């Protein structure tokens, strides 16, 4: 069936090849993906960029599929709730573990019992801050998430991945705020598609402007802006 494109792609070609790949079908979102991948450059996608985007998406999907969840967590997931993005093991103010993002919420998967912390639901987020702690030559990137009516801020040392997680969390938060305001779950599904595309864009572009380019897909967060 589908084979990776071998010719340069204008926008309309790109839309068709992404649809054929099965990664996403919504042409409007793929248009934003095109804008993200060509940000700053000429408006065309070459085979190498397409191949890198596809590989990054599939790698993130495979990492997420291989997640090890404690049964206690799995018993309290909603129906059809799944991990779509898994971080590396990181230091946090709740212990060392991997951050797992579902459609609904963020978990930390930890050593021991019960083996997880629910960090926050996208509904209950109050503020998300992307910071870096400095001391002499040391720089510690720190993602901060505050939940409504809860004093303790969650802090994660996500290293070079911190900017991406900051963007993905803000977009999933904004998507849920809008889904709740419109009583339309489709916003959550669109936000999830948006953030997984952002992840693949960042992995593809390999640049300091990559988070700015990837924000072309942060449809719901950009609205709040």
């Amino acid at each position: 069936n589908f084979e990776l494109p071998k010719k340069h792609m204008q926008l309309n070609d790109f839309v068709k090849r992404v649809q054929e790949s099965g990664i996403v079908k919504d042409a409007v979102i793929i248009h934003r993906l095109f804008d993200a991948l060509t940000f700053g450059h000429e408006k065309q996608i070459d085979p190498e960029t397409f191949r890198d985007f596809y590989t990054c998406w599939k790698e993130t999907e495979a990492e997420a599929q291989e997640v090890s969840l404690p049964a206690l967590l799995m018993e309290h997931l909603d129906k059809n709730e799944c991990v779509y993005k898994l971080s590396s093991s990181v230091k946090t103010n709740r212990g060392v573990g991997k951050i797992a993002m579902t459609q609904k919420r963020l978990f930390l998967l930890t050593e021991g019992r019960p083996g997880y912390v629910e960090i926050a639901t996208f509904r209950n987020i109050e503020e998300v801050k992307n910071s870096t702690v400095a001391f002499l030559l040391l720089r510690i990137p720190t993602l901060k998430i505050k939940t409504v009516a809860k004093k303790e801020v969650f802090e994660a040392n996500l290293k070079s991945e911190c900017d991406l997680w900051h963007l993905m969390v803000k977009e999933m938060w904004a998507g849920k705020q809008l889904a709740d305001d419109h009583k339309d779950p489709q916003y959550v599904q669109q936000a999830l598609t948006n953030v997984l595309l952002m992840d693949a864009v960042v992995g593809t572009l390999q640049s300091p402007s990559a988070i700015h380019a990837a924000s072309k897909l942060a449809y719901f967060d950009n609205m709040k802006k």
